[PDB]
């Protein structure tokens, strides 16, 4: 395993002065050196939701559906760990970008995340899992500068599946806002409530996560929360904070959930990077030539080397931008030609309807550890 | 009742020559004049999805939770029946843009829709009925042009209500595409899945539209559909096709009206309705003028009044002064929220009017809900919005 | 090895649609049009192109599973449309008595022949038995129409695949297949509609569905869809992929691409085939000069060679010739049949001269099939000459 | 009801002048006056296989299968009776061209033909009845003139389907030829092989049509018979002639029988036209306008005024031809132009594939029989 990464230099480059006149535009939209970034990628920092994988795994070994609600929404509240230390940007992934994680001896899972669209952006992620379950989802995250705050909505769907019992979980994300642009440091907070739904029993579990006030005798960061049968009966409780524990209690004995891991050590000044943080952009033998741990920026701003950290983002957003005017540029002669244009389509996922949900999700085809472990890739275009 | 509105001027004007290179492009970031638009607003035209509100009307008589989920799934279908012919775009409307529809003696309802927002756009109506129900909905339209054809999905969730036995049904809308961009002659194609479920009652709904494919065997425009109970499996199903007729049949594992309960026929549009854009014939009364409205109602525009009389270049020189004031009053507000953030200084964002952005407790979304104060404020005529038109 | 490179394809421009512009409503083989919209090959060897994936049907012969074997059927029946993606052009319309055989026993393990039994309506048997344990058979009466938009094709006909180890006999018939965007030039085709595979010594049956393609789809482009049941309409495996690229059939129970059972992959087209038709591996050494063949062969056919080196003009005047003559012959038959008729006299009709119409015993069908003479007779080399066709 | 129509005029024209040089073509494309006609259309000549309904009644009240097939196979034959005298051409149908008979308190059932398509000629029939079963088909008549004789092969399935036990039944019609053409005295023959299957019980059955030879082996217009279960057992066996009676016998003695009606009164003067087939063109209320009751040409044919029928058959054949003219030059803009284009479909019949013969076939929609009731119509072309 991988710890002890470089830390962040000092370069005082002010935030405000970038985001001055980008006023109620989107984040995507709004030009930004690597200064204000983490080195990891969007779809790095979405496969840290397996950071308290240990949830699920316990959950599969639950007889009783109402107190596997129980774990899967603490396994929900637990993603929000890292928001409180972490005030990064991650790297906006590449079109063509991915990142696995075969971690399956060590810790019992195959994560894999491809960025399934930049336009508008949306990442595809799917992880399976050998204790009888699977977690998917696909993220399209939207985003809003007020200037007093900067609110990010990751709009998408999360389903999580017990295979043993045939128990399929889905809930959707919160909204999340980010504090202190201009001056002080800065702060991230969530707020809004999520609703997960069990389709096999009807079961289902309403999360509250309340809005820091100052006199609101309310907690920060407080989250309470509430699991139903489909009659009515609220059984089980929730109640916590996403910034270090959240318990499961019974009404009608006091079970307790989730603590969040301790930072590691002297992580303040690496970007307050989780333990499991520090090893996801570590160099590995045998993924995809597309994959996050060989983006050439992403490793140049890794190891502090700056502003030729800045060319490298523009060459690859130019490579990018060139290779859409060119799928443009095909499908204009396809048009006029009168012969079929097959517009982009994702390599790994593709896009159906979810039986369950009735949405346009992505789903893993089911092909991408097999390449892997016969080595042949070529097929992933040159995205670096 | 207007029967009749002025012509549609010829104007020769190519469209692919201002599409040729704004492949991948947003329709609202396509710079095009108004020769290519309809006297209507997005508000008018979304409005029109009750054109055929007999259905919810029989609806609200239907002792079966079942057999109303089979009308409810025909008034779906029917929106999509004025898409056949109608190849116009709708006036992107203003951020406080508004359009009423008070006909309670005439049709039996009140229906608003406001332009909650432009970023991205998005556009709240509600319309509540004397018959029994009430529908609904938060409409974000979203589009992309990728040359052969421009597509359309106009996302949100739509509901309807039964007050008198509390059935509420929710559905989405499907993906509607315009081709043939390269030469002059347009034509439009539904496609995709409907998917309704009722949450007073578990039953649900499954309509799937066919796209037209170049060589297909089936029929033109076909939508099949099955209704089926909580928990269990069909029982009705209804097929037909969204340019005409829809029928909703019973099944039990003779001729044709001996197991059909509900059929809907769409009606014919109005005598010389080729020269007026294909308008249907509540289609033409929307943009009729009417007194007592609000300042923002979509009847008051400038661009779709001089597009109507056939003033074509004074509506595209003012649309780009309605747009230029509309940004402008956009950079105010950017300006004002810029020293509030540097100063400290308290900021009151933008609201919408007459909708409220709450959790809707049903489908879990942050949808845009009416207060009930637009006709309350209509009765006794103050009026306190803004100067958008 | 074999012909592996033809005289590429010459740059003449002459725009289809002003000959097809009045013509809507025709059939394609009463359209008259010029040799440049046509390729090097037959009819009869474009549908001899069916043997090209055959790798399929010798595997499928070493199947114990009755339904494990139907799999690899059915990626057999969708192979055929692998090479239809590119290659959009006319094979020539064979004459009333031309054959073409394809004697590949060492190199393929087969031996295909086939003969134009009919011109009005145009039907054309073949026969191929093969060494590993198959034979297969079809006789396909091709029936066209153009409707504008579009030229439709349909190779009607029941196509009949045997397995003398074991008895098996299936049978299925072919796909609709239309070639669009003819008015401006750069024309593409695509197939649609369903296949219907039976097993008449089991029972065990196979449903495939090509999904046409439309003008907007959120679906793979050319999908085919696929299930196999057996006589109790249980489905044991499942099949899906597309005509451009890829089959596979999976098995499934009534984790990952773990229950694979069989997968096919087109064999890509060789170097510089942009230029040559498109033409697969296997449709360049078809129109190759063979030893031994009747006289009637599609490789001894005046046009196709004459517009195979490039001199399309003069492959134009004799294609005018042969036509011509074909049809001189017909009125020929026509007035025997007449002063026959009058004077009283018998009539012997013209019948083929290597297959036989019988009553096909598992279909009840009035089908061309093999007589069982041509390659014997191809031993001793005693052709007929009697038809004298080119 | 009609029993008797007005006698066939005595006209000089030698057939054989017509058809001398059009030898090789199809009978479709083969210019003829109505002198050859009977005052009969196709889809009138169809229906008249309704003629011996009661071997369907009483085979609908038969426990055994196979003791049912035999009445089926019967059934077949029986259509075959009335091709012994009449030597008539009925008249080529409209695009549009359709024919009722509702024929539910006197018969038991109600039949409806449309000709699908022109180009090539496609005609389907439909007639369900009150007594347990229902019969269809879509025939394809192809045709073409040897010479010597004149080979017609009427191509097509049939169904039979019994609502009470869901036996379905299938077959193909059997090629018919007409000869003697060049003297004019015309005689017909039918030869080939009938062969019925049941989908519900496996049951088959093989009927053989022998070809008329001079050196007449045994009875002329002999048929023999068999019918066999899924196994491969002879149950039952067939014999009779075509001309007269057939009969089925057990083996190891008559159990289905099938007597020909004979001729009415004064049938030699009129087109030798069977009891039913008098009462085919005779005058309805109620029908649509596309009936073959409502035919200019025809009716003009069968009251003697045949000269006139021939400039009427002119006229009504220009129509159509305008019409398809019209068609084409709508599929030539909408080519062009891009926009799309829904050909030709027929009215009272969907073109579906069929679930049991997978096979394109037009199936009744069910609709006449309400619009007839209702009274309506006008949605039909104006054909004639
Ligand atoms: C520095 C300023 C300018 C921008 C900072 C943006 C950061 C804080 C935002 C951008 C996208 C966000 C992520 C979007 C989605 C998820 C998945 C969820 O299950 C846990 C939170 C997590 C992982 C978010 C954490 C915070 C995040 C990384
Ligand atoms: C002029 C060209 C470039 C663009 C034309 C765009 C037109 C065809 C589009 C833009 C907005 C669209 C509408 C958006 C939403 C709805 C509501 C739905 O319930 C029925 C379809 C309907 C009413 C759409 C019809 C098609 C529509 C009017
Ligand atoms: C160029 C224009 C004028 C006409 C083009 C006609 C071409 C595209 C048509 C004519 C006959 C057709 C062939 C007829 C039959 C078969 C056998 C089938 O198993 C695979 C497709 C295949 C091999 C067809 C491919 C397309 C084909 C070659
Ligand atoms: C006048 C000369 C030139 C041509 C005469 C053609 C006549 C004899 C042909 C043309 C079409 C034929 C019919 C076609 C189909 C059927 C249905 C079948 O179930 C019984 C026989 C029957 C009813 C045929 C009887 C003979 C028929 C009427």
């Amino acid at each position: 395993p991988r710890t002890r990464i470089p830390y962040k230099p000092n370069y005082s480059l002010n935030l405000w002065s970038i985001m001055k006149n980008c006023i109620g535009k989107e984040l995507s939209k709004i030009p930004m050196p690597v200064n204000f970034n983490e080195p990891l990628s969007m779809l790095q920092r979405l496969t840290e939701d397996l950071e308290y994988h240990e949830l699920l795994d316990r959950a599969a070994k639950c007889e009783n559906s109402l107190e596997q609600l129980c774990y899967v929404a603490a396994f929900t509240v637990s993603s929000y760990s890292t928001t409180v230390f972490r005030t990064s940007k991650p790297f906006n992934p590449l079109l063509g970008e991915t990142f696995e994680l075969d971690r399956l001896e060590e810790n019992g899972y195959r994560s894999l995340c491809e960025q399934v669209s930049h336009h508008p952006p949306a990442a595809a992620h799917h992880a399976e899992s050998k204790n009888g379950w699977t977690l998917r989802q696909e993220i399209k995250i939207t985003s809003k500068f007020r200037g007093k705050y900067l609110s990010i909505m990751p709009l998408g769907t999360i389903h999580c599946i017990f295979h043993a019992t045939g128990h399929h979980y889905t809930w959707k994300k919160v909204t999340t806002t980010v504090h202190n642009i201009i001056v002080g440091k800065l702060w991230i907070d969530q707020s809004g409530e999520i609703d997960i739904v069990n389709h096999k029993t009807g079961d289902k579990c309403n999360l509250k996560f309340v809005p820091y006030s100052y006199f609101s005798r309310d907690v920060a960061r407080k989250v309470t929360g509430e699991v139903t049968d489909p009659s009515g009966k609220v059984h089980f409780a929730l109640l916590g904070t996403w910034d270090e524990k959240m318990e499961c209690f019974k009404v009608q004995s006091r079970v307790m959930l989730w603590k969040r891991n301790p930072l590691p050590k002297n992580a303040e000044n690496m970007y307050y990077f989780s333990e499991l943080a520090l090893t996801l952009n570590a160099w590995e033998s045998g993924t995809a030539p597309t994959d996050s741990r060989l983006r050439p920026d992403q490793r140049l701003m890794e190891n502090g080397r700056w502003d030729e950290a800045n060319a490298e983002k523009q060459r690859l957003e130019e490579k990018q931008r060139l290779s859409r005017k060119k799928r443009e540029a095909e499908a204009m002669k396809a048009t006029e030609d009168g012969t079929p244009y097959d517009p982009y389509k994702a390599l790994w996922f593709e896009r159906k309807k979810d039986p369950v949900t009735k949405e346009l999700t992505h789903i893993y085809r089911g092909e991408y550890w097999e390449c892997k472990e016969k080595q042949d890739w070529s097929s992933c275009p040159d995205i670096f």
